[PDB]
C-alpha cells in the first residue's frame, strides 16, 4: 500500500559560519488485529 | 494506496552566518482490524 | 505493503566552518495480534 | 511486508574546519501474539 | 517480513580538520507469543 | 512555560475479548538559537 | 521550561481473554546553538 | 529546563489470559554548538 | 537540565495464565561541540 | 545537567502461572569535541 521515503540533506558551511540540524522520531509503525 | 515520501532540504550558511533547523515526528502509521 | 527507507546526508564543511549534526530514534515497529 | 533500509551519511571537513554527528536509538522491532 | 539495513558512512578529514562521529543503540528486536 | 504531560490508559478484556490497542511518536522538543 | 511526563497504562485481561499493547519512539529532543 | 519522566505500567492476566505488550526508542537526547 | 527517570512495571500473572513483555533502546544520549 | 535512572521491575508468577520478560539495549552514550 505504502511508498520507500528517502531522508537526504544537503548541508553546506562557508568560511566562518555555524551550522546545527536535528532529527528525531521518524519512521513507520502499524497494527494489525485478526480474530475468527 | 499511498505514495513515497523524499525530504530533502538544501542549506547554506555563507561567512558569519548563523543556521538552526530541526525535525520531529513525521512518517506512517496505520491500522487495521478484520473479524470474521 | 511498505517501503525501504533510505538516509543519505551530504555534510560539507570550508576552511574555518563550524558543522554539528544529530540524529536520533528512527526506525519501523508494527505489531500483529491473532485470535482464533 | 517490510523494507531494507539504508544509512550512508557522506561527511567532508575542509582545512581548519570542525564538524560533529550524532546517531542513536534506530532500527526494527515488532511483536506477534497467536492464540487458539 | 523485514529487511537487511546496511549502514555505511563516508567520512574524510581534510589538512588541519577536525571530525567527530558516534553511534549508539541500533539493531532488530521482535517477540512471539504463542498459546494454546 | 510549559506543562507536564500524564498518559494512561485503562484497558479491560472480558471473557472471550480481543483487544489490541498501540502508541508511538509521542514527546516534546524545542530548539534555542541565541547569537551576540 | 518544561514538564515532567508520566506515562502508567493499566492493563487487565480476564478468563479466557487476548490482550496486545505497544509503544515506540517517546522521549524529549532538544538543541542549543550558541555565537559569539 | 526538563524533567524527569516516570514509566510504570500495571499489567494483570486472569486465568486463561493471554497478554503481551512491548516497549521500544524510548529517552533524552540533546545537542550543545557552543563558537567563539 | 534534564531530569532522572525512573522505569517500574509491576506485573502479575493467575493461574494459567501467559504473560510476555519487552523493552529495547531507551536511555539518554547527548553531545557538545565547543570551539574558539 | 542529567539524571540517574533506576529500572526495577516487579514480577509475580501465580501457580500455573506462565511469564517472559526481556531488555535489551539501554543506557547513556555522548560524546564532546573541543578544538582550539
Amino acid at each position: 500500500n505504502f511508498g520507500a521515503f528517502s531522508i537526504n540533506p544537503a548541508m553546506m558551511a562557508a568560511a566562518q559560519a555555524a551550522l546545527q540540524s536535528s532529527w528525531g522520531m521518524m519512521g513507520m509503525l502499524a497494527s494489525q488485529q485478526n480474530q475468527s
